[PDB]
C-alpha cells in the first residue's frame, strides 16, 4: 500500500509508513486500536499523541511546524 498525505490547509503532511514500521516495533501503538480512531483523528490528535507527541516522547521524529507541513 501507498503512503498517505494529510491535506492540512497550511501544508500537506506526509506520513511515511516504512520509517514508522522500523522505528516503532510496538505496532499496537497504532494498530489494533478499538473503533473510532479513523473518525477521531484531526488536528488535536496530530499535535498531540497522534503524531507530534509520540515524536516528543520517543525523542525522535519531526516536532517543528515546517518539518511536518510542506506545501
Ligand atoms: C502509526 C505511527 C503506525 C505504526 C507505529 C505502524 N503503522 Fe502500520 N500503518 C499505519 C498507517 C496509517 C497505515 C496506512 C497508511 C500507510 O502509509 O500505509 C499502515 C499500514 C500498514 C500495513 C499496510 C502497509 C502496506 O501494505 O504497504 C501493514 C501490514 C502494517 N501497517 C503493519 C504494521 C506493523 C506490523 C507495524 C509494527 C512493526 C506497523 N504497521 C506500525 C500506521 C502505523
Ligand atoms: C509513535 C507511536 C509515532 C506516531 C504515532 C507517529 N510517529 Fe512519526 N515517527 C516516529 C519515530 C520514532 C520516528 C523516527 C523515524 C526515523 O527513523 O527517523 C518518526 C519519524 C517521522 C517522520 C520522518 C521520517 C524519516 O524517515 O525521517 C515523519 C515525516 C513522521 N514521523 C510523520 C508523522 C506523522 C505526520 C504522524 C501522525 C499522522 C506520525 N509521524 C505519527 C514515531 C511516531
Ligand atoms: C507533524 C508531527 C506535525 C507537527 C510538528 C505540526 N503539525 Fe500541524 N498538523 C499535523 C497533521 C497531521 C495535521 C492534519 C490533521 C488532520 O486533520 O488530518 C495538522 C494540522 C494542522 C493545522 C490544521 C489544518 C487544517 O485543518 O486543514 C494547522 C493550522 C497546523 N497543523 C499548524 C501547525 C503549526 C503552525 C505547527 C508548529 C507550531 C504545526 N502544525 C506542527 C502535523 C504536524
Ligand atoms: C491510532 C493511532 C495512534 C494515535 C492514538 O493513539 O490515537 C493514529 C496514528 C496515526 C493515525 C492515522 C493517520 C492517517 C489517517 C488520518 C485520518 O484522518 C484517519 C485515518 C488515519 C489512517 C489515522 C488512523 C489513526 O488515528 C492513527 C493510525
Amino acid at each position: 500500500a501507498d503512503d498517505i498525505v494529510l491535506k492540512a490547509k497550511n501544508g500537506d503532511v506526509k506520513f511515511p509508513h516504512k520509517a514508522h514500521q522500523k522505528a516503532v516495533p510496538d505496532c499496537k501503538k497504532c494498530h489494533e486500536k478499538g473503533p473510532g480512531k479513523i473518525e477521531g483523528f484531526g488536528k488535536e490528535m496530530a499535535h498531540g499523541k497522534g503524531c507530534k507527541g509520540c515524536h516528543e516522547e520517543m525523542k525522535k521524529g519531526p516536532t517543528k511546524c515546517g518539518e511536518c507541513h510542506k506545501k
